């Protein structure tokens, strides 16, 4: 099935995803020269006070840290966005190298890596229903580059360990995502996509243009991980990130002058 392999990447799944080919994927490239100021955009509002962790996977492609979303908690709201979108899990692409990992790009810069919070619409009652919907889900990106440690990415590093073949699970309870985020919260936004199969054009992007520094160590622990399940030949996850789509007269928006 689906990977980032020679055989089964991203040029790949066109033929069981059609829609790889449509008219809003995602990532793209963001050209800040081309991205307009928007005036309209209400301040964006990221409420993970009351966030509830419960475990991290790793699915054979990533590691999802997954969230209690069966009540109003960790949520998104304002931006470009109409209603709450609850947290359900985040995920991140990196690369073998650091120059590159990062799934959108700016002005054709391939950052470290990329960080996705993913959000679902809570006028549609679950997640499943949400990525029926053109507005069903809202994603958080946050570039990651090498540079000093992010203290409150440490945790995740550290249990890493524990999940590291296709399948593996461990509890992550009481893991608070505040301490993912940059300090500014000025943002690019677009309509678009989910980035790994099925590639669903479901998605209201915000990507922020203040990257978090990671340190050397960090990301090594993260490329330490497999793609492959317990007692297969190794296959270390390195390259999970899709390349930049074609954008076909979308409009990205900035809410900074
Ligand atoms: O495998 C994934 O990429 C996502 C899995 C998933 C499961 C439940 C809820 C949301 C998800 O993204
Ligand atoms: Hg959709
Ligand atoms: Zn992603």
């Amino acid at each position: 099935h689906w990977g980032y392999g020679k055989h089964n990447g991203p040029e790949h799944w066109h033929k069981d995803f059609p829609i790889a080919k449509g008219e809003r994927q995602s990532p793209v490239d963001i050209d800040t020269h081309t991205a307009k100021y928007d005036p309209s955009l209400k301040p964006l509002s990221v409420s993970y006070d009351q966030a509830t962790s419960l475990r991290i996977l790793n699915n054979g492609h990533a590691f999802n840290v997954e969230f209690d979303d069966s009540q109003d908690k960790a949520v998104l709201k304002g931006g470009p966005l109409d209603g709450t979108y609850r947290l359900i899990q985040f995920h991140f692409h990196w690369g073998s190298l650091d120059g590159q990992g990062s799934e959108h790009t700016v002005d054709k810069k391939k950052y470290a890596a990329e960080l996705h919070l993913v959000h679902w619409n809570t006028k549609y009652g679950d997640f499943g229903k949400a990525v029926q919907q053109p507005d069903g889900l809202a994603v958080l990106g946050i570039f990651l580059k090498v540079g000093s440690a992010k203290p409150g990415l440490q945790k995740v590093v550290d249990v890493l360990d524990s999940i590291k073949t296709k399948g593996k699970s461990a509890d992550f309870t009481n893991f608070d995502p505040r301490g993912l985020l940059p300090e500014s919260l000025d943002y690019w936004t677009y309509p678009g996509s989910l980035t790994t199969p099925p590639l669903l054009e479901c998605v209201t992007w915000i990507v922020l243009k203040e990257p978090i520094s990671v340190s050397s160590e960090q990301v090594l622990k993260f490329r330490k991980l497999n793609f492959n399940g317990e007692g297969e030949p190794e296959e270390l996850m390195v390259d999970n990130w899709r390349p930049a789509q074609p954008l076909k007269n979308r409009q990205i928006k900035a809410s900074f002058k």
